[PDB]
């Protein structure tokens, strides 16, 4: 499973040809990012299959919930996002055969399609919350496509301290695996390679036991505070 | 001066009638509020005058800039406004004379006159920072309207606090004076109060000492760490 510090940085086979195109047509996130960001989001059930792999069912389309206690800048609201359109499973499967997710009981994954643009004197902002757990079991962030941009570097944290205890700038075609419990992680901002416009095209994938699944009536009342 | 605590609320004159229609020509925020917020901003030199008065006078327009140890989620960045059109220094003069400003060197203000939006299901964020000091000497924010709006609760913070000790919701025709040094301080969402748009139009005066300005080449070269 995940490194002994709670991360793993993998590299990620070749994706399909229609995965880096898709990111251009991924609408204004109107929640997050002050139009700097684009999303789309879709929702999965992970189920352990028989030869000890994997089968995912995608669930029907529901508006993203999460807590203000994770996120303090996009909880606690009905995000309306535009379903995802491609196919990130194989590459969601990479990420499950590193996590050693546990197979006696089914999961449930978020999965968030963003691009993230850059421009001269406006950077492109990755995690207003600051550093922050998501709020589940295990997260993935896979980058895709990264056009004339700097910066975007990953920080881990343990909970509390002052500082990273690591850092990295993940490029396309890598991705990190968290303990999302045991480490918190922040990312500083997409900027400009250059002055002109660029953007960062990734995947996060946030994993949950299906007991403690993000999806549905009972999760949208805990996390809207109704 | 100031309450012991480190605050007063105080009623407004009546304003000019052009004051509340200009709401509706104020710009969005492309910086902050996720498209919920409209602003415009005005920097003005304040210096004492003769019979116990102030004298206010326009600096050129300059893009406005702080710090992200102040505001994580606006600072860092030049943030490109439209000036304020209407005068607001005749209720800028209420709170100086609450506040009791040192009239032995002259001030400078930062002037935002701001519009955040709520309508069903979508809150309008007005502290995004969350509870925050905004890094200057004293602080008023002053409601001009409200329109059918819930919510917008000011809630005042001892440093490092778990708590707020004070929490009232002002209303059109008030305002605060605040040690912004002091205390901290954060608001809740403006919420629709039945399910339509809402709206409330406020104007948050932050002042420093000329010596301490936010303003000029210095202040930017800081606020953006260049
Ligand atoms: N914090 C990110 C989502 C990260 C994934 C977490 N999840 O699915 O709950 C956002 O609010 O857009
Ligand atoms: N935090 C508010 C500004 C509040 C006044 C503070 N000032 O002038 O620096 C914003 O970023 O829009
Ligand atoms: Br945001
Ligand atoms: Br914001
Ligand atoms: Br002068
Ligand atoms: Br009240």
């Amino acid at each position: 499973p995940l490194g002994t510090e709670g991360f793993t940085v993998i590299d990620l086979p070749e994706v399909a040809p229609d995965i880096l195109p898709s990111y251009d047509r991924c609408p204004v996130d109107d929640y997050m990012g002050n139009g700097t960001r684009f999303k789309r989001f879709s929702q999965y059930k992970l189920t352990p299959a028989e030869d000890d792999t994997w089968s995912f069912k995608r669930l029907p389309h529901r508006d993203y919930t999460t807590y203000k206690k994770f996120n303090p800048v996009g909880g606690g609201i009905r995000r309306v996002y535009e379903p995802i359109e491609v196919d990130f499973t194989p590459l969601i499967s990479e990420g499950i055969r590193e996590l050693g997710l546990d197979r006696s009981e089914p999961w449930q994954i978020n999965v968030h399609q963003n691009r993230t643009r850059a421009d001269g004197g406006r950077p492109g902002p990755l995690t207003p919350e600051g550093v922050h757990h998501d709020g589940h079991e295990f997260v993935m962030i896979a980058i895709l496509n990264k056009v004339n941009v700097a910066g975007g570097t990953t920080r881990l944290w343990k909970p509390g301290a002052d500082a990273p205890f690591w850092s990295g700038t993940l490029e396309a075609g890598q991705a990190v695996l968290l303990d999302d419990r045991g480490l918190a992680h922040d990312v500083t901002d997409v900027l400009s390679a250059d002055g002109g416009p660029g953007h960062r095209d990734i995947v996060i994938i946030a994993f949950s036991r299906w007991a403690e699944k993000w999806y549905g009536d009972e999760h949208d009342a805990a996390a809207l505070e109704e």
